[PDB]
């Protein structure tokens, strides 16, 4: 209960501190020096971190890269289809 | 050991993937749109993190958030450094 507790506070402090740029970035659409390659890795830690919970059986670890996979992931795939958008736009 | 093995390699790629703006804006010390606030947050919960290592015994949770914490702690410290400075130079 006392871990549990701890844990579930460190997990919404560290999950959403930075959450209101992430919803920010999927609203405004402005990927403009967000990293690929930077956002890649990130995304394959945290799907690892994942698979890392199902195993030790640890909610808090669990339910923190969950979300902040949700958070993330919309921020590559918007930022991988602006880049296309350049190409296109520059070959033309 | 199969377990552990794959907390370390999930460690290595989160704290480490966005490792390089840190130690880019620790030195550059350009601290220009970055909330004092959301640190804050950040490493409330870096420490509360730590701290959860300790109870569960979870050694890869632990040496994550501990790392993480020496590349965000620099920065909340030096953007407070230059928010300071712009402030009496301002005055």
């Amino acid at each position: 209960d006392t871990i549990l507790l701890t844990g579930l506070f460190a997990a919404f402090f560290t999950t959403f501190a930075f959450a209101p740029q992430s919803i920010k970035t999927i609203r405004t659409r402005n990927t403009e020096g967000i990293s690929v390659v930077m956002y890649i890795m990130f995304l394959t830690g945290v799907i690892s971190w994942i698979a890392y919970g199902i195993m030790r059986s640890d909610f808090a670890v669990l339910i923190a890269n969950i979300v902040t996979l949700f958070l993330a992931a919309p921020v590559l795939v918007i930022t991988l289809i602006n880049r296309r958008k350049k190409h296109v736009l520059e070959s033309s």
